[PDB]
This record gives structure tokens, sequence and C-alpha cells, in this order.
């Protein structure tokens, strides 16, 4: 689409925050598109990362994938500037025959994000016990 | 969670349709509970697998992956019973320190749900064109 | 150039048709623009691509290659979504030299569309049949 | 078609120029088409070139393709008879199944044709610059 | 940024010249804009590059470097159109830690606009004689 | 040139800040001057070096290389003397023929400064986002 700058809000645990995910470049060698939460320094910011890739001769099939990873900062003993000490991370990848409608196509997105809201993805993601 | 009957609304194109999956079977071997809107025939009924995966010394971290599987049918050619024509799938694998936080997994859910409704995410899925 | 929707007229046999195109995407890992006239499925509407090379030590000469390919269609044995059961392509590759002018370029541009309108032309590429 | 002499006109940067490629010949071993700008000396002379060839066991589709070669001349340093200080090429490559209508080659040939006089192509060709 | 007409000015040994750069593509492949003075014929134009490139598992550090190229043009011997016949060029290259702050950025930015208007450097590349 | 003290002005992301460099010594076995910003312990301190290199029978070219090299002290974790935390590195490199006027020289110096503070290499250095 148009590389706006994306904003999402009711995010969250709470159910009450918001991201402001500034469009920090395009192409870099690799067809995939980048945002990042404007941060105090490159390494510390969330990103999410977007792709689409027609079919070639190799694999028949669209493929859009998505990607965020979220660092966690933390000013270590007795320093400075913060270090990164874990990230957070998800992805997501469709696929989608040629002949596909996008009427289908939107299912798929939006039965994901039905799903993730889910009170069963919660404990899964949330509280990460599984399904029983 | 609890492998409850999941029924997600206000999905699709519309904004306007509905999905009860309902909770056919859980471990298979590997496991990865598992759903499906009941249809007329197993080769022919919506699907997701939900599984989170506790870090094993090999792979430190925590891994949840969710799983989305569409079949499309045709009454095909001057027959009978339909034909699965093609499939529409979707995967997300979430990823997590053992030294996490629930907000932060949380939030990571959060943000990807919120982000599949983003203008942005529609025209790579829906519409199939990338990121310019 | 501005990669705007073009919109191309007085088109086909008839001499009296229209192609909009509109801009799904540019690079694709391959420097590769990319229009389609939006059509009902990715699989089935018609395309083109252009791409412009700079000259890279290997090659001396600037490289434009236009690609035209237009799926046909056909609601095939009683069955539901259509099926492409054939292409038809056409791909010029202009070239010229780092030491050419505009003026040199733009006759060979308009010299291969001029071309394309001529009885000679027509008969090649319409009827198939040779040159006597 | 019957290899007349073909005149284009309303060609070049200006609009307003005309080239007469007169007829030199046919077949050379390799069913070719051949016509020339009738001009001093052999080496100097614009061209362009047209074959069909039908489909043989081995590449099953009729394959049309024209080829334009314009040399450029310089009374190069203090000598004689002119020199070529180099040469623009274009040529296309039309490719069409066995079981095509006329009409289905006949839109691909104008929509190229169309498609050399759209501002988008005239920037990749004249001003070389890429499609953004 | 947004690929901007570039214009310079105060420039030269003058101190009293301008320079309009006007920017002629972005991606080539390999995320390079691109820029140039529009000049007669491709090959002799002057010429700027910009590329940002984030880390990857290879390279742990951003990478910015800029690229000069003025090729110089004779209208060589008793001929039409000028040939070039030599090249000065220049490039930058900075390196930044993932964890820099754009103030030190900046710094070194301004750090080396600075340090080519000293009197140390001009007579090490004007009057290429060098330092003692 | 002579081996002064050189002293940078208006620099800074500020625009309003200064630097001295002290001339810490000339050649070490490979012909490079040297320069540096007096700081508490010598690992510690800004530096820039300068080298020109007459071209011998191997590369034909003139060839001036500038570099900048800044570290960044963290008084880290409950210590003494601050350890070097990260660097900034900048170098430029020039090429020149032996046939260039330093009017030509000249020129790719003044431009490169120019093009340093210019809107578009800012948002490349400081805030590190690609060109669009």
């Amino acid at each position: 689409a148009k590389l706006e700058t994306v904003t999402l809000g009711n995010i969250g645990k709470d159910g009450k925050q918001t991201l402001v995910l500034n469009p920090r470049g395009v192409n870099p060698t690799n067809g995939v598109a980048s945002l990042s939460q404007a941060g105090a320094v490159p390494a510390l910011e969330k990103r999410v990362t977007v792709s689409v890739s027609q079919p070639s001769r190799n694999r028949k099939n669209y493929k859009v994938q998505v990607k965020i990873q979220n660092p966690t900062a933390c000013t270590a003993n007795g320093s400075c500037d913060p270090s990164v000490t874990r990230q957070a991370y998800a992805d997501v990848t469709f696929s989608f025959t040629q002949y596909s409608t996008d009427e289908e196509r939107a299912f798929v997105r939006t039965e994901l994000a039905a799903l993730l809201a889910s009170p069963l993805l919660i404990d899964a993601i949330d509280q990460l016990n599984p399904a029983y």
C-alpha cells in the first residue's frame, strides 16, 4: 500500500495503549518494508516488517509475511545507555493460490485477528500454558 | 487454556460474518490442539491449530505457533460430492525468552491483531500489492 | 517515472477499447516495476512490467525491457472459478550506449510504436503469416 | 503480408518526423525479412527485421519477433567517410499459443504500441530513469 | 528522506558555483538511491549515490555510504559528441553501532563537513601535497 | 600542508559546538598524518587522519583519504576510569587521475561538504532512514 505511518490503538494487556510505527525505509536489497517505534536508539525500538512476493517458477504461490520484533532494555548495572536483555518476536506467513479471491484472503487475515483476541490464544500466548 | 468451542465474529471482508470452530481433538502425537468448522466432509472444513512448547535443552525459547487452513471447494465437473480446488493457509510463530513477562507476550499478541486490521496490512493481504 | 495508474485507449483489434493498469507494486528483489488490469483473481489479470538497468562492469550498456502478459480464461468443465487456458506474451528489450542522446532513444521507441501500427507488422502478429 | 516499403510517420522526439524503410531483401538463410532506410553506405543505414516462425515439435508456440537497429555516425577525426560510433537496438518477441485468436494477438500488439506512447514508458526509454 | 531534487550552492574552488542534482531513480537491485546533474548524454553527467543498510547477522553495524563521481569530457580530437577522458571519484562510508545516538552520528557528519573546509584538508585534496 | 592544530566550529547536531584537534604525530610506518582531541586517556579521544599517496606503477591514480573515529565512553559498572563502549567511524576516499585539474578536485571536495549539509544526507546519517 502507501507506506504511511501506521498507528495502532487499543493495544496491550491493558486494552488501552497505542503504538506509532514510523516508516523507517522500504527496500533493503530484500523487498521488505520496515516500520519502527521512534526510540532512544536504533538497537532499542520495536519493529515490524511486511513483504509480499509474487510467485516465481520455483514456488507457485503468493506469500505474504509479517514480522514483529520488540526489544526490551535494562539500564544494566551502574552503566549508562541501556542494554537489550531480550527480544520478543512474532511472525506470520500467509500463503495463497494464484486462484484465490480477495474475499478468501481477507477472511484469513480477519480470522487470525479474531483468533488472537480469543480466550484460547490468550492463555496460549499471555500465560503460555497449552490447550487441554 | 480450556479447549472450548471458539467462535469468531465480525470476521470477513464484510466485517459482518462469523465462524464456529468445534474442538475436533487435542494431542495427535505432536502436542497440537485442533479445531474445525463442522462441515460436510473432513477434507472440506476450515481448521486451526494451537501449540505452545516449553524450551528443551536444544532451543532455549518458549515458542507458540498458530496455523489457519481453509479449503475452498467446487462441485467439480458434473460429479457428486465436491472437491477441494485450493487452500489458503496462515501461520504465526511467537518466540519469547524464558525471562519475558506476560505483559510483553500480551503486547506482542495484541499488536499483531491490531496490525492485521491496519490499512497497510490489508493491501498486503487482501489485494496483494506490496508496500511503497 | 512516477508509478501512476497508466490507462491505454484506442487499443484492440477494434481500435476502440481501453485498459487500466493499476500499479500493483514496484521492486520484487529484481528491480521490476509492475502493473495489472484489476481482475477477478490474481492468476487471471493482464499485466505489464518495466525495468531499466544501469550498466554494471559486465555489460556496458543501459538496457530497458518491457513485458506484456495477457492470460485468457475459460469457465472450463462445469466447475467454478475459471482456469487459465493460455497466455499471450510480448517483450521488448531496448539497448542504448552510455553515449546516446535522448533524441536517439526516443526515436527508437516511437519507431517501434509506429512499426507496430504498420500493415506489415499487423499481418505478422494478427494473422501470423510471414512477409513476402 | 506483402513486403512493401513501409513508411513510419509522426515519429521522433518531435512527434513530427518520418522514416522510409526500403525492403532490402527477404530470406537470409534464416527466414528473416529485412528493411533499411536507403543510406550512404551499408554500415550506416537504419534497419528493421521481421520474422514469424511456426511451432516446431521443440517449441510448441508461434513466435513473432521484430528487431530495430539504428547506427549513429560521426565524420570522426579529420578523415573521410563516417564511422559507426555506437548503435541503439530494440527488439520485441511475441509468443502466442497455437490456440490463440487473432483478437488476442491484435490486443497484444496494440497494447504494446499504446504502452510505448505512455508517460511511464517515456521516462524509461527517453530519460532512462526507472519506475518509483 | 524524501528523494527531492538536491541543489548545492557556494560549491567549487570559487566558493561561488551551484549544482542541481535531479533524482534519477532509486533502487537498482542493490538498495542505492541515485542523483545526477542533468547533462548532455548519460555517460557525461555528474552523479551522487546514497545508501543506508540495516545490520544483518553478518555485519552488526549500520553503515551509510555516499559516493560522488564526476566525469570530465573532451570534444576529443576532430570528432563530434565528446568522450569522457577521466573521472574524479569520492566516497565516504559511515559506520555506527546499533546503540549509537543521532547526536553521535550528527557530530560525525558535521565534523566531516567542517573538516573538508579546513585549511589542512584543502592542501590534501586540492593541491595533493601531504601533511608535514 | 603544515600540520597545524585544526579547530572546527559550528559543528554538531546543534550547529553550535567546537572541536580542537591537536597534531598528535605524523608518520607511523605508513605515511599517515594524525590528529586527536586531547582527551583523558589515549583510548578515549576523538581522532582524524589524512593521507595522500602518489600513484605507483600498480594503481595509476592519486588517492586521498580521511578518517574520523570517535569513541564513546561510559563510566561503566561502578569502576573507575571509563571504558570505550562503542565507536562511530567515517572515512572518505578521494581518487583523482594524474591528469586532473585542482579545480576538479576542489569541486569534489566542496561538493561533498555541501552534500553533508543537504537535507537528504541528514536523514541518511543522523536518522538512518534511507531515501524514497
